C-alpha cells in the first residue's frame, strides 16, 4: 500500500500541461516527486522553477518537488521508487519517450507511465509559451498564475 | 492507500505482450483488474479468455479478472476505480488511443496510463498470432505456455 | 468570387465540424457544406435531418449553405463552379488517409484541399465515438451542438 | 545466386508497385512477383488477369517472373530457395503496420524484409484508391499502367 | 477582399513553395508572400536575394506580392487586415510541429491557418537539405527552380 | 556481382547496426561498411577505432568489408561500382528524416536504398543513448558488442 511515482523534466516554466501531470499522477499513487532536471541554459534557475511549481501544486498534499541531475533511473531508485510519469501530447512525442523508456526499463527495472495531455492544452510547451511572449503575445491563458507574473518580470 | 487500474481488451488470446501489461500494472498499484471484453465473434470464448489469463498470473496476487460489456468508463466506476492501463507498441496506436482516453477522462473522469510494449514483443497482436498460426507457422514463443496449447487445440 | 466545399457525412454534425465551417465561411466568398449521401451504408440520421441540423447551427453565416451529395466528391465540386475543398484535421494519422484523396483529388479534378487544424478542446469528439458513447449512456452533452444533442437522445430512445 | 520475392495482391498492379519490380530487379540476381491470392475473396481480377497485367508491364525485365500463391509468404519464399521480402513504403504509417509482418516473418522462418521508398510521383495511387476513384467515374488515365487502365474500366463496365 | 499569408524563411525557396503559392493564389483575391528574417542568424542568403529569387519565380501570378518582416507572424498577418496563413505539408511529421503553432496563432490573434498537401514530385526537397547536397557537390540542378539554382552554386563557391 | 553499401558513423557500432550488416551480407554479394569521417564534429571513438570495431565484430562475413568516407554518401557509393545503400529503421520516425535523403540520393544519383526492420530486441538502442547512459554509470553491457563494451567503459575513464 506504498506506491509512487516521478514526474520529471525540465519545467521552464511549468505550464498547465504539466500541471495537468502532476494533479493526475497525485491522484492514482500515494507519493508523487516532481524532478527539476538541472542542466549545465534556462530562463528561471532551478530554484525559480522549484518555487513555481510548490505554489500551484499546494493543494496536492501527496506531492513534493526537489532538483534531479544525472541518470534519472537513479534519481528514482534512491527514494526507494520506480515508477515515472510524463504527459504525451502526439504520436512522435511517444516515439521519441518509448526509446527512453525501453531503455529505463531495461538498464534499471524503472517502468514508465504515460497520460495524455488535457486536450486544451495540446499546442502548450514551455518553449513556445517563452517565445511567443518575447515577441510580446499573450500566454497568460497558458500558464498559471504563480508563473505568467514571474515571466512578465523576466523579459522586463 | 489504496489504488488501482482496470486493464481492459478482448485478450483473443492474451499475449505474452498483455502478461507484461498486467505484470506492470499490478506492480505500481495496489488492486488491478483484467476486463475482458464480451462482444456480440471470437476464437476462445469469454470463460475460456479469463481461464487463460487466470492460469498465467497466478504469480500476481493482487490482480484478478472479470468480463465485462458495455462503456468501459462505467465497469470501471462501478468497481470504485477510476484508471485504465493499457499497453501501446507505437505512435499510431497512441493515437487511436489518445482519443478515447480523452473522452473517457471528459465523460467520467477517468484517466488513461500508457505503458510502452517490451522489445521482444513490438510485434505480436493476438490476431497476426492466430493468422500464423492457422497457416502452420510457429507462435510458441509469442503466447504463454498456457495459451499455446489451447490455441493448437482450437484449430484441430 | 472565391469558394470551397467542406464534405462529409455529418452524422450527426460536432462542434469540430462548425469550427471547420465557420472558418472556412470567414476566408472564402461562398462555402457550400456538402452532405454525402450513401446508399449502401445508413446512418443514424436521414440526410435531410443532417441537412436541418447544419443548417440550424450555420443560420448566422449568410455565405454558407448546404446541399446533399452523391458520388464522386470533385464532380460535386466543378459542378458548382469550384475547385476547392476544405477539412479539418485532428491529428497526423488524420493527414495520413486524407492527403492520399487529397492528392488524388487534385490530380484527377484540379481540385486542391485546404486542412484546417481542429480548435484543441474537441479534438478527440468524433461522430462515431460521439454516437457509441451516446449509446451506451455517456454524456455528450459539451461535445455536440445544441442542434444536434436533444435529437440524438431522441434517436437512441 | 541472390534473389528476392515481391508481394502483394496486385488487384491491380500500380506504377508505384511497378517502381519496386524494377528496384529489386535491378539489385538481385532474381526477382519472383508473387501474385498472393485470398481463396475465399474473390477480387476485381483474377489470377489470370493479374498476372498478365504485371507481365506486360515488366517485359523489359529479364530476371523476373510472375508466380501466383496462396497462404504463408514465408512458405512461398522458402520453397524457392530465397528468403528476402522486397516491397514499397510511402510513409511512416506504412512502415508501421509492415514492420509487423516483417518482423514476425523473420521470427517464423529466418526471412527478411527490405522495404524501399516508392518513386514519389505516384505513390499516393494505391489498388484500392484506383479502384474506389474509378468506379465513380473519376479519371485514373494518368495514374495507372497501361496495362491495367482500360482493363478495370472493362470490368468496371 | 479576400486574402492569405505564405510564410517562410525562403533561404532559398524551393519548388514545393512554389506550388503553395500558385495554389494560394488560386484560391484567394491576393497573396501576400512573407519572407521571415532572423535578424540575429544570416542565412545563406540576403533579404533582397530571397525577394528577387522568390518575384522571378512568380512573375505569372498578379495577385501575388512579397513582403520580408520579422518577430510574431500574427502581427505581420493582421497588419495587412488579413487573417489567414496557407502553408504547405509534406507528412504527418509536419502537421505536427505545424498544428502546435497553428493553434498558438489562433489563440493569441484569431489568426487561422490552411494547411495543403505539397506536389508529391518534388516534396522531400527542403531548402536545408538542398543546400546540404549541394554543399557537397551533389547534382540539384532537376530538384530546384531556375532562379535558385545557379545563384545557389555561385553562393556556395 | 551484387552490392551494397551499409553507411553510418557508428560512433560506436552497436547491436542493431550489427544485425543490419548480418542481412545484408547474406544478400548482397559485396557489402561495404561505410564509416563516416565527419571533420566538423568529432565522437567518442576515432575512425580508426570505428573501423577496427566492426571489423572485430564481422569477422566471420567475408563478403563485407569496413572502409573509412567523407563527403557526399551517392559518390562514395558509384565510385565502389555500387548503387545501392542498406539501412536499419527502428520505428516509423525513423523512415520519415531517412525518406527525404532516400529520395534525394535517388534523384541526384540513382542510388537506391533499402530499408530493414531492426531486431525487435535492440530497438530501442542508438549509439547517442548508449554513450549517454554508460557516462552517468548505466549498465549496456548487454546493449552492445563484445568488441566496442570494454572498449567504451576505457574512453569514459
Ligand atoms: O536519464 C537520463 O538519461 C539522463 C542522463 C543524464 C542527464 C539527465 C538525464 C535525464 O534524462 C533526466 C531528466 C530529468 C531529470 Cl529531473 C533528471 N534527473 O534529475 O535525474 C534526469
Ligand atoms: O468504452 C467504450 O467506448 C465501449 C462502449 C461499448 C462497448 C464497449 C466499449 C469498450 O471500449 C470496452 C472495451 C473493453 C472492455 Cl473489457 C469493456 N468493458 O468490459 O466494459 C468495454
Ligand atoms: O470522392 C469520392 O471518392 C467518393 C466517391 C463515391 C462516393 C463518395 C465519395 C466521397 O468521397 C464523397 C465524400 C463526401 C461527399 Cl459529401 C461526397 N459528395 O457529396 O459527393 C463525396
Ligand atoms: O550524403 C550526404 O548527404 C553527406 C554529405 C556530407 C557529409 C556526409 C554525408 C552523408 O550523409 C554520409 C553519411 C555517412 C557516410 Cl558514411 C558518408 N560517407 O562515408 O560518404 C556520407
Amino acid at each position: 500500500s506504498m506506491t509512487g511515482a516521478v514526474c520529471p523534466g525540465s519545467f521552464d516554466p511549468v505550464t498547465l500541461g504539466h500541471l495537468d501531470v502532476f494533479e493526475r499522477a497525485a491522484a492514482q499513487f500515494d507519493e508523487v516527486i516532481v524532478a527539476v532536471l538541472i542542466n549545465p541554459a534556462g530562463m528561471f534557475t532551478v530554484d525559480e522553477r522549484i518555487e513555481m511549481i510548490r505554489e500551484s501544486t499546494a493543494d496536492l498534499p501527496n506531492l513534493r518537488v526537489e532538483s534531479g541531475q544525472g541518470l534519472l533511473v537513479d534519481f528514482v531508485r534512491e527514494r526507494g521508487l520506480n515508477a515515472i510519469v510524463k504527459g504525451l501530447r502526439t504520436g512522435t512525442d511517444f516515439e521519441y519517450e518509448l526509446q527512453m523508456a525501453q531503455m529505463n526499463k531495461h538498464i534499471a527495472g524503472v517502468d514508465t507511465f504515460f497520460v495524455a495531455t488535457a486536450p486544451a492544452y495540446s499546442f502548450v510547451s514551455s518553449s513556445l509559451a517563452k517565445e511567443v511572449a518575447t515577441y510580446g503575445g499573450d500566454v497568460s491563458a497558458l500558464l498559471p498564475a504563480s508563473v505568467h507574473q514571474r515571466l512578465l518580470g523576466k523579459l522586463r
